C-alpha cells in the first residue's frame, strides 16, 4: 500500500472526519494527529526532527522524504498536522496521489483552533488542555511539533501566535497557495458539510451505501475531553463517552 490522498488541510478543517471517510473508502489506514496522540507518541520526535531539518541553512531533502516515507508506512493517506504542513514533499514522493484541502469560513477556523489546537499562551483554558493531555502522557515535546508544523504550515520562523488578526490572514495564504500550487485536476477543496458527493466523484469510488459522513472532533468533544480526562485520571476508564474518535 501507498499514499493515495495528501490531505493538506489545515487543523480544526475537519480532518479527523476526513481520514475516517479516507479509511471508510480504502478499507485502508489514513494517518492524522490523533494517529501520533493515541496510538504512535514515539512518531513526535521523528516529526520534530524532520521539521528542524527544514530550518537548516541547507536542507537534507532526501533525509526529509525518506523520513516521511517511514512514517507513513501502512498508510493510504494523510490528513491534519503535522503531515498537512508537508503536502509539498508529499507531492513529489507519491506523484500519483491526489490532493484535497479542507476549507471553512476562517473565524469559525480561528474560534476551534484557540479552543483545541492553539490556545493563547495566557488563555487560562490552556492549563486544562495541558492537565487533561498529561493524562496521555503528552508533555511539552508534542506542543513544540505541533506548534513547530503550524509556524513551517504558515511559511514563518518568528511568528506571534498569540495575535488572531495574523493568524487569520496566514489561514487564508496558506488556502490560496494550495490552489495557487496543486493543478486543479488534482485538487478538491472540500468545504466542512460537503460530504461524500464530491469526495467519491474525485476519488473514481460510488457513495457508501447506508454509512453516514463523519462528523466528530468538535470542540464541544474536546472540551468534554479534557475536562473528563482531568476527572478521571484516565482514558480507558473515559472511552465509552466518545465514540467515534480514536
Ligand atoms: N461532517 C461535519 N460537518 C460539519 N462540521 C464538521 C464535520 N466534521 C467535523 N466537523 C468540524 O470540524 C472541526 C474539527 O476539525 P479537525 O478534525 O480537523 O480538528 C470541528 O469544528 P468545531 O470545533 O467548530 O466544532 C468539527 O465540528
Amino acid at each position: 500500500t501507498t499514499i493515495q490522498v495528501i490531505g493538506a488541510g489545515l487543523p480544526r478543517t475537519g480532518t479527523n472526519s476526513m481520514k475516517k471517510a479516507l479509511e471508510i473508502i480504502y478499507s485502508k489506514p489514513c494517518y492524522h494527529m490523533y494517529e501520533i496522540i493515541f496510538k504512535k507518541q514515539s512518531d513526535i520526535s521523528i516529526w520534530q526532527q524532520l521539521i528542524d531539518e527544514t530550518h537548516k541553512t541547507t536542507s537534507d531533502k532526501r533525509k526529509i522524504y525518506n523520513g516521511l516515507n517511514e512514517l507513513l508506512n501502512g498508510y493510504i493517506a494523510t490528513t491534519d498536522l503535522p503531515s498537512c504542513s508537508f503536502y509539498k514533499e508529499l507531492m513529489t514522493m507519491y506523484p500519483n496521489a491526489k490532493v484535497l484541502l479542507t476549507i471553512r469560513d476562517k473565524y469559525d477556523w480561528l474560534y476551534s483552533l484557540r479552543k483545541v489546537v492553539l490556545p493563547k499562551s495566557t488563555d487560562p483554558w490552556k492549563l486544562k488542555i495541558e492537565e487533561g493531555d498529561q493524562v496521555l502522557g503528552i508533555d511539552s515535546n508534542f506542543y513544540k511539533m505541533s506548534e513547530d508544523s503550524l509556524k513551517f504550515a504558515f511559511q514563518k520562523n518568528h511568528i506571534n501566535l498569540d495575535d488572531d488578526e495574523i493568524l487569520l490572514e496566514c489561514y487564508d495564504e496558506y488556502n490560496r497557495l494550495v490552489q495557487e500550487i496543486v493543478p486543479p485536476e488534482r485538487l478538491l477543496i472540500h468545504h466542512l458539510g460537503d460530504g461524500w458527493e464530491s469526495l467519491c466523484q474525485f476519488l473514481n469510488v460510488d457513495i457508501p451505501n447506508g454509512i453516514s459522513y463523519p462528523c466528530a472532533n468538535s470542540h464541544h468533544q474536546m472540551t468534554q475531553l479534557t475536562e473528563q480526562l482531568i476527572k478521571h485520571k484516565s482514558l480507558d476508564d473515559i472511552i465509552h463517552m466518545f465514540p467515534g474518535l480514536i
